[PDB]
């Protein structure tokens, strides 16, 4: 017997982020910190190391989009739910929005190595990781004008 049972999401209260992908929620009341499932962020570090790409832009976009979105939600896959580090696996969504998705398809970031049975969010994040690539956003915006064989 295996076909479908059911999920559910659940709402929480967003603590203080770290990183643009490590983030630190409170789950039933408690500090925990949850790392952007399928998501990476291109190093990041002091806005004061002389930067001026993407420095305060995808971890600015992570603190800025959960302290102001007024309800964030919390949806953890079927596998694992959290992983050796005490890293909270799943997606976020601020304001009804994956944060994840949003992180992903403006460039923002990158689809993190999927390892399954994690797999439910994944097509979707190829086709905005794909169109990202396409628009040159941020990381792609690198890419420079480069076609025509």
């Amino acid at each position: 017997a295996t076909s479908t049972k059911k999920l559910h999401k659940e709402p929480a209260t967003l603590i203080k982020a770290i990183d643009g992908d490590t983030v630190k929620l409170m789950y039933k009341g408690q500090p925990m910190t949850f790392r952007l499932l399928l998501v990476d962020t291109p190093e990041t570090k002091h806005p004061k190391k002389g930067v001026e790409k993407y420095g305060p832009e995808a971890s600015a976009f992570t603190k800025k989009m959960v302290e102001n979105a007024k309800k964030i939600e919390v949806e953890f896959d079927k596998g694992q739910r959290t992983d050796k580090y005490g890293r909270g696996l799943a997606y976020i969504y601020a304001d009804g929005k994956m944060v994840n998705e949003a992180l992903v398809r403006q460039g923002l970031a990158k689809v993190a190595y999927v390892y399954k049975p994690n797999n439910t969010h994944e097509q979707l994040l190829r086709k905005s990781e794909a169109q990202a690539k396409k628009e040159k956003l941020n990381i792609w915006s690198e890419d420079n004008a480069d076609s025509g064989q």
